[PDB]
């Protein structure tokens, strides 16, 4: 295997190929007669980085670097992947996917169009590679932030998918973004010249959940039912729709449904960690109860449940108020501790700016948004590092968890204790600062524990397929971590004893 | 051939592959879900491309393109050549191998280090394509301007390879850019941690000859004696010795030399188009008589034997003056119409500024130049379009018919033919206007007749090793001229008279 | 893909390759120009096949169709199964297995050293199939009556695993045939100039134990713990050491040890149903007890728990005879209908003629068989047609089962629940001519049933890995049934409608 | 490239791999665990093939053996070509042509077909090898002596290319076996059932020559006008009809017409060696004059004229006699020593039985033969070893010349002098025994000299394309001839001096 080595992202090791190695592949030539370590190649890329005046050449910097050199590409990540986090996913991959057509380089994923109908499983074996252990597909519908962007809403699977290995080693070769394609309703795309997708209205109804059934089908089909299927930026209600049809069918989940949900009980229960008190001394008012602010009160209620409180009761903790009408504030749209919490993303669609709150109740409240906000100079000389739900908590994870044991349905409670163990993962100085999360550079290590519960969890209710059910699960999910860490490309070249490996010459 | 194809750029279309292709070659849901034509390809790339605030910018842009879609890039060059050949080739390519470093995209070419000398066969075979037509090999030594720029001169045998293909329509496919490294004597690049080459001295003496030597026979071992080695920005004696040593052993030429002093003298007799005389009714006096004066003046003299003057006396009307000491005036360092060429480069070294030519002789001065020169605004109203004299002229059409006929050896009066082709290339009015060059426009065209021309020579002289001799040259030429159009990957399906195809059932 | 078609046995059609399947494939003109049906191609074969003199020739023509045209070689298999099944696999398996020397043609199957010890993982990765989910691996140290044949028993593992797709629909790309060289007692061997194995004696202990864990444990690494590992013939305290060592570990058996009982328990169950009386009205008196009757013994001893009978009492109706000291006889070294069991294999080492039995006890004797014996022809006029307990009874349908199902171990349960199958199997006209087993030409028939039921027993044991339980499992076992008919090689070409597959010719 | 090694003929050494080898080409495990020389495995393939009782079957061995193995089959081969060349070329190979549709094992060659006029470029695409220099082409109409065998004739071509490699020394690789099928007038094909053709008569006449026009055309625009088309058993008049029309458009040759009568000559120009006169002192009388004394007298007339006699007298001297109406007496249908040529292939269609001519001539009759004679044991003691005239003295050292020099045309110049170097092969001991051709022991060296002669002549004619002429042809021919011997897989590693190679750790 020659030239197309070079040509494989995720063989390719550019001069970080040794003299042996060039020369075992048949590939000696190809490649600049110099030979450099991954920590070089780490610093020749980022200085290439740092040269550019945007976050969108920043992005088709990193993208060019994931078809290139793929392990060269995760270690960019996982170095700084709380800086890299914002260029390769959301927001700046929003921001790409509202100019793909303007800056489409090489493409990646799979396109599949609802004209494919009856053919997905053709398409699937498209893709080069046949051991995909999780799929992240997307509409294009509601591409955060910026709306409807059908099949420019490809970068966001992609830069999903990223973040799954990046942030919880799940390896990359066993991913495949998918874009369903039926079509959009996006008006400046349908006139849009560089547009890369079907010029009609969205496809919707018995046609559009055929699609998604042949799509399920063909997906497990040829990846076996075990293949994590995540539904990205679906439309509200189809999302929803959807979640509830292949919940319990097929290994799916929404990360913004769920992830979201979970990441906002991680910061509830990371808080009560501060108010010293437990989930059933508390009553939660809700402000933005569409859709949004349903799960997160489900898991509450189902976190409730689990700490004793009966269903009931449970329910009757949780004051859902939107347009028509204490402890916690959750929002969407007379105690020691006040719990605020802003959960909004674009930072003006909010109710505080993390200094509202911290300067309004004397700073006895704690603070957590969706939205970045920079630290707090209160008068006295109270800091308040403000914490900050990323879904990046919940999904790698997750996935790595769901993926390493065969985890054939992710139901509440996964997610439930996926939050529980985040708000375990805060410490207590940075508990001290009012910060809810733990902090993004420890990320993978989380992702570890929270694969590791999950694990514990899906064992322990008959829900994880892999077998034998691994006596230490910590070295079992470590075992499947990927690392950006070059393979060795040389041969093991072994000898027999010389009796048996004699040439006969009879 | 399913995902391969859209990684080999010599196939892939993008989206400009049909759906039947899609679904032929297994490539369905690769592609984004829209059918191009190459004239949208073209236009969107041109969106992308001059959305680009540097010329670096426009050629890391540019070289994606030849690395995903080579059709696309072709039909880009092709198409306003003479904006897109000071981007691919001199001067932006020597800046983008000044900054080779800080701007390493995907390696294209083949390294060929000293430090392989015995092993150049194996090297060689590391290519992906069998059937190499034309290699242009450099030395990375005398980069055009910008001095020792060893294995960062890479950029110099691609970008040259594309006016190969850009000016010529040489095959692509049967093009090897070969960069020969062994080390570099520029000591910031020998510091510099981004340089990818050799970090040590030049060799020098019996082992870079002998490498050279291993070069030539590896080449034509491999490729056949047949393969068309330019020789490209070597040292300047380094560069004449090698012409000399491997001229009649290959088929070699070095574009430098031979191709600048073709230029020079296509830019002489066009001038002699305009003064309406001989050229035995002219003296020349060079200026900078430093072995690029000695192409030129070898050259004239072989034109003026060739119309008829013996070599004696064509040899005393040159004067040859430099730093120790009429009708033409030539510099590389009394008449009703004086030739003056500049024929220096950087605009900065020159002998003129084509409106001192034009302001000091009345304008009945006829210039040329190897820098760039803007009209003239003389104050009488003769405007004075002055011509520049670029290596393109000679190079694609002579590779063309090198390549064509098979062509052994390429002598000096190949590239006297091709500089009078050229001189005959320019129109009356152009000439009405001082332009001494055709337009680059027309390059393509002016390449045809140029191989043409090699053609009839090499048939007619016995160097012509293709056979049979072609009775219809430009049509045998046409055929092997390579046009940015896609080809069709649908299967000829054809059948059988339904009595061959039966299917026996016995 | 071209020519490297016509060299994959599992895709080469041969002439029934149509028009339309030879252009697309790029293999027109490598095939001759005829089209015939897989009827023809059997009948040509057939043809071919008759010609031969000798078992030896039969085999090297069926060896030879199953390295060209797979496809087709099951079809002429399972076209009169009882006539290719003593020429593929026992016995004349073994005369070409003790002539491989000789008539050695295309190798077939892994061949694993134990001086591989540490890299079996890499060997693994040399077999061109990776959805391996078989695995019959032969030591060749027992080779059914030929005794030591080691790195000759090849054809075994590779005649057995035949049976596996003919007998049983198992898919052959998912079998892997392996032998374990770890060299030969036979003296014949280790000074046969023609021999292809180890010329050392055997290893054993401790590195034979190791190099079998490593086996193990890399078939299991590479191809999953799902995958079914048979262990071929194995000396005998070797084979049921290594079956009580990896029965529970890993998804093991041993057909000559399992499977013969199972056949053995088979006839026992199906004489039953014409003495009409129960099993706990039987006692057995064994002849052979050398590990060959003890399975037998604890399976017949399951039978009676199983109807009721406490193992106790169970035990006490067993009394096994060899060497130092009723209703049924059964010998591998009173009644109305006295059963008895020959079993035993070269029809001259055994216990009756099937005829002494039918002429002695006046004809009213259920006689069984391992060896072939022909009709009677008493003289009161009772024919008797004597069946014969072939161990392809069991190994096909319960393998298939465990594919299917991914069942993880193969308990004694499975087999006795086989064994009660293959007891069913048997027509009422056919146990009136005293035959104890189905008749072959219905293997497939009776594998299937076999699956079934295994497939039924997996799932209420919780044993089969396979998700979701299908809710009917006839038709599940037969979508994994791997058939002889040629699938189709055309490409399912379909077009969008005509405004989204539109050129964009902007 | 692992798996595929082994099933590539050209590649495949079998057991012959070494560990190493094994281990490098990621084949260790699909071969046994035996390391042979060629040596020990040309005497098992020995062992085998002397086993069969019928040349048919030892003719099914060595074809299996040259698709399994052709190093091994090409070994076998030049080991005893006297013995070989009756099984793989005629007399067998008609006998396997006749039983084809029972004795059909793998196909080898191309079949393009009349009904594929139009699309022969794509046929040959089909072809594996990219590099063809030699095509036999065969219509499969005069088969030897066996007549019309359309699409059984497959096996000539192929026959005869093993010939070209084991007595000439043609790359195996750059070989090309076609059958082109029009139909066949043969009545027994076209009722058989097993007949792998057209079903059809014959087509003829400006379709049948628009197909080899469009497929010598196809050829050498795939291969180069180079490639040498030697046409195969076409019937008589179609033959020579395709020899004057081919003849000087492309290097084709027909071995039927100029091999024979360059044999023909040979044996008489030997036989002048014995009677110690000039060719001139000769007249001829001719007994077959069919279209095959033609060529014979044709070569035999210039002959004379090269040796000094012109044209008319020379002519003078032939009298070709066939059922209307001395020194030299040549069949194909006074002096002391009279020269008798049988010439007739069957042994019973002949002029003389070796015995006759040489007990009624009283043995001073210089006797030759076409048909395989024994010894003679004359009355006096004379033993008279008698000469057989083989095709095989011709064609592979003048293809062997013509590849090697790329002889764009042969003309009948180059027969004369293989026919002159052929004369003078024999030794005079061989001489002594009346024996005019060199032993077929030898053939290899001859084919080697006729090779040099050939190219001495090509070039000193300006016919030899190959460029530049060797100044030694005897090393140039050798290191084209192909041999046996096996190559090494072995990778070729070698270092650079630990500062140019050493990885940096910035």
């Amino acid at each position: 295997r020659g030239y197309d080595v070079t040509r494989n992202p995720h063989l390719n090791k550019g001069m970080a190929f040794t003299l042996e190695e060039r020369l075992q592949l048949g590939i000696h030539g190809l490649i600049p007669p110099c030979f450099l370590s991954q920590d070089v190649q780490l610093l020749r890329i980022m200085r290439y980085y740092e040269r550019q005046q945007s976050d969108l050449d920043k992005y088709i910097i990193l993208m060019t670097l994931q078809d290139r050199n793929e392990k060269l590409f995760y270690r960019v990540l996982t170095s700084d992947v709380e800086k890299f986090m914002p260029i390769v996913y959301t927001p700046t991959v929003g921001l790409a996917c509202q100019h793909y057509g303007l800056t489409f380089r090489r493409p990646r994923g799979l396109f599949i169009t609802i004209h494919d109908k009856g053919h997905l499983a053709t398409m699937l074996n498209s893709w080069p590679e046949d051991n995909i252990k999780a799929v992240v597909v997307t509409d294009g519908e509601r591409i955060l932030g910026l709306g409807d962007l059908g099949c420019y809403g490809m970068g966001i699977p992609v830069g999903k998918l990223a973040l799954y290995t990046a942030c919880g080693g799940v390896n990359p070769q066993q991913c495949l973004p998918v874009l369903l394609d039926v079509g959009t309703n996006n008006e400046e795309l349908l006139r849009d010249p560089l547009y890369i997708g079907l010029k009609h209205q969205r496809v919707h109804g018995k046609a559009y959940d055929d699609l998604l059934d042949e799509f399920m089908q063909a997906v497990t089909d040829k990846f076996g039912i075990n293949c994590l299927i995540q539904f990205e930026d679906f439309a509200n209600a189809n999302a929803f729709r959807l979640l509830n049809k292949y919940r319990n069918k097929y290994c799916m989940f929404n990360d913004d449904i769920q992830g979201t949900a979970s990441v906002a009980v991680a910061g509830i229960l990371a808080a009560l960690r501060i108010t010293k008190n437990k989930l059933s001394n508390h009553v939660f008012v809700f402000q933005g109860a569409g859709e949004a602010a349903m799960g997160i009160a489900h898991l509450l209620v189902m976190a409730l449940e689990k700490e004793g409180v009966p269903k009931a009761e449970a329910t009757r903790k949780i004051w859902m108020v939107d347009s028509k009408g204490p402890t916690a504030i959750i929002g969407v749209a007379f105690h020691e501790r006040p719990i605020i919490f802003a959960l909004s993303n674009p930072t003006s669609k909010a109710e505080c700016t993390a200094e509202k709150c911290y300067r309004v109740t004397e700073g006895r409240g704690i603070f957590a948004s969706g939205s970045p906000f920079k630290s707090v100079t209160l008068e006295d000389g109270k800091t308040f590092i403000p914490g900050q739900g990323n879904n990046a908590y919940v999904f790698p994870g997750v996935a790595l968890g769901v993926i390493a044991g065969g985890i054939r349905h992710i139901p509440d409670e996964i997610f439930l204790l996926t939050a529980e163990q985040i708000a375990q993962e805060v410490s207590e100085q940075h508990l001290s600062q009012g910060r809810l999360y733990p902090p993004l550079s420890t990320i993978r290590d989380v992702s570890l524990r929270i694969a590791i519960k999950v694990l514990d969890y899906a064992y322990k209710h008959n829900l994880a397929s892999y077998y034998p059910e691994p006596k230490d699960k910590e070295a079992f999910v470590r075992s499947l971590v990927y690392t950006p860490d070059y393979d060795s490309f040389t041969l093991d070249s072994y000898t027999w004893p010389k009796e048996a490996m004699n040439v006969q010459t009879v």
